This record gives structure tokens, sequence and C-alpha cells, in this order.
């Protein structure tokens, strides 16, 4: 049982090489049609087989500033008290006030900041399998590191909010399974009450051979399929 066609195989091998040679490229296989029963099955499966030191679970709020060029400046807030403070303080604030606050934040362990270049990435769909393979550039802005000129707020930025409960399973030194309960909204109001969508991805930590990737994807498909 093979997942990739000959052309998909060759294109993915090039994507894997570009990922390994890149500075801030990420490689992700996104599984589609994940609903609540699938989410429950996947999460239960990985919790029982994964050693506790290799499980990470977090509740966090992502605030994405979407620019006219389609690129994104995203802040992830991991501190629960800070998430609550942000919501209460900015619930009725202007979008320009929110954007200015977002770009003013300094990164720390509880505040992750990334600039996502949505135009440099390659994304391919796979024939007859419900997955997409994506490579994308995500530059982390870290504490202590030299501050490079941040993007200018013009006032025409779009903002998106995603409240997430993520479970991350480090299956080996080179790959991690992320399963997430995501609440999405273009506004802050009643974000915690919007119906959840579910997302499942196999993200690389280091380059692996495509044959190893195909074996890992087959293992995940064996869990999600009835």
């Amino acid at each position: 049982i093979t997942i990739f066609s000959e052309n998909e195989y060759n294109e993915i091998v090039e994507m894997l090489r570009d990922y390994s040679n890149g500075d801030n490229l990420e490689f992700e296989v996104s599984f589609k049609n994940i609903n609540y029963p699938n989410f429950m099955r996947i999460t239960e499966h990985y919790i029982n087989i994964t050693p506790e030191n290799k499980i990470e679970s977090n509740n966090y709020l992502d605030i994405s500033l979407i620019f006219p060029d389609k690129n994104v400046y995203r802040v992830s807030l991991f501190n629960q008290e800070q998430i609550g403070e942000f919501i209460t303080k900015f619930s009725k604030a202007s979008s320009n006030d929110i954007s200015r606050y977002i770009v003013s934040l300094d990164p720390s362990d509880d505040i992750e900041i990334v600039y996502k270049n949505r135009g440099s990435g390659k994304l391919i769909g796979i024939d007859n399998w419900a997955i997409t393979i994506k490579s994308t550039e995500e530059i982390p802005l870290v504490a202590g590191k030299s501050k490079i000129s941040k993007p200018k707020i013009t006032g025409s930025e779009r903002i998106m909010y995603r409240y997430k409960t993520r479970y991350s399973f480090t299956i080996n030194k080179n790959s991690r399974i992320d399963i997430t309960d995501v609440k999405s909204s273009p506004i802050i109001w009643k974000l915690m009450t919007v119906p959840s969508n579910y997302e499942l991805e196999l993200e690389l930590i280091n380059k692996i051979d495509i044959n190893t990737l195909e074996s890992e994807l087959l293992n995940v498909f064996m869990i999600i399929q009835d």
C-alpha cells in the first residue's frame, strides 16, 4: 500500500531537501476531515502509547495580524491569566489599538511570535488520500536576539483569533503528531463558545527519508480509518 504517486513522491523528496537546507522552513502533513469522534480516537491512542515526557498539552490564544500582501504576524499567548486579561481589555477596543498592542509585545516563553511568509511555501494535495503536504516559512522572533524592523501597522490589517487546545506527541527524534481542538473567529466576542473544529498534523523536527514519512502516514491512517 503506497500513498504517493511517482510524481508526488519526487516532488515531496525535493520539498524535504528544501526543508532540510532552509533556515525557517517547516514541513507539515495536514490530515483532513477530522471531526470530534476522530479527535477523541487519535488523542486517546497517542496518550496511551506515548511516554509522559514526550507529551505536551497546552491551551493558548493565537492572534494573527493579516496584511494586504497575505503574510501574517502571529502572537501565541500561553499564559491563561494573560489570555483573560487580553480578552477583557480588548473586547470592545479598536482593531488598530489591538494591532499596535500585538506588534508591541516582546517574545518570552509564554508569548511566541512568528512572521509567516505565506507566499514562499509549496502546498500539494495528494491523489485519493485526504492529506496535504505543506512547506512554509515561519520566522520566529525570539528574546535576546537582535530586533529586526517589525511590520508597519497601516490600519488596514485583518485580525483572526484562534483559541486552541493542543496535544503534541513527540513520536521520535524527527517527528511530532499535533492534534488540536480549535475555536476560530474574526472577532473576540464569545470566542470560547464558538463550535470547535479539529486539526491533525504530522510535523517534522528534522528531515527524514520519504519512505519513513510514508510509513508514518500509513500508521496515522490506520488509526483514523474505520
